[PDB]
């Protein structure tokens, strides 16, 4: 068939560093290149082609119900058991994450149109702030 | 207030770094992951929620006909013009991207619910699969 219309998700990918190479695409990008799924929209009429390719590292989906407990397993990020909690404290959202690793857990709240979130581990914090498309 | 719901783009993002350390996530991850831009995608009703983080890198997109030679920039690439042709050999969509690399261009064709993409430049060959979902 010369039918490729559709939405096209990669399977495999043979040499993409090598091809980078020969493109003269920079290390740095090489680097994150080679770890990503691709995605490809083809819009196929006649002999006309839209083709879009989009790249993805990981995803992380979570579905919860506040106040309720519930086994996560952090698949794709460091795969551990926890027993996850999510409470509201006020207008913030407020996750502990009981296990292994002390001080587990994510605070996550809306400032106008604009919502923040700490993660935190350990000592560590990292804090992310992400606008409203 | 306590709705989140939306498509959230993310802006910032500080001490991510220490923060999958502190995980235990490997070092080559951490290091890809700081790179990537974050979109968050939360369906919260009432007290249920559904959120879904995607970390994307770049995307690529273009429109040809086939048989129409056209001016290709390969912006978020190499950054080059190439003239390219996309024609028919059979049932294989044939591209030549004609300009500073030699044998540069790609094959794409259909093998059952398979699309097979053969991607050339210089001495060197990328074969990808994708599957159509
Ligand atoms: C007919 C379909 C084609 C020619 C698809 C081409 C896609 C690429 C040549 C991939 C480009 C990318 C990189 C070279 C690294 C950054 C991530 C991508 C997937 C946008």
């Amino acid at each position: 068939t010369r039918d490729q219309n559709g939405t096209w998700e990669m399977e495999s990918n043979e040499n993409f560093e090598g091809y980078m190479k020969a493109l003269d695409i920079d290390f740095a990008t090489r680097k994150i290149a080679v770890r990503l799924t691709q995605t490809k929209v083809i819009d196929q009429d006649g002999d006309n082609f839209k083709d879009k390719t989009t790249s993805t590292f990981r995803n992380y989906d979570v579905d919860f119900t506040v106040g309720v407990e519930f086994d996560e397993y952090t698949k794709s990020l460091d795969n551990r058991h926890v027993k996850a909690l999510v409470t509201w404290e006020g207008d913030v959202l407020v996750c502990v994450q009981k296990g292994e690793k002390e001080n587990r857990g994510w605070k996550k709240w809306i400032e106008g149109d604009k919502l923040y979130l700490e993660l935190t581990c350990g000592d560590q914090v990292c804090r992310q702030v992400f606008k409203k498309k």
